[PDB]
């Protein structure tokens, strides 16, 4: 039986590491940028 599972990914436009799913590129932004 296979390991996981991939398709589709999201990359982060600041350290070009890429993700699975848009919500765990978007919460890793939280150290690259901040919010007032
Ligand atoms: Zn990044």
């Amino acid at each position: 039986g296979s390991s996981g599972s991939s398709g589709k990914i999201f990359t982060c436009e600041y350290c070009n590491k890429v993700f699975k799913f848009k919500h765990s590129l978007q919460a890793h932004l939280r150290i690259h940028t901040n919010e007032k």
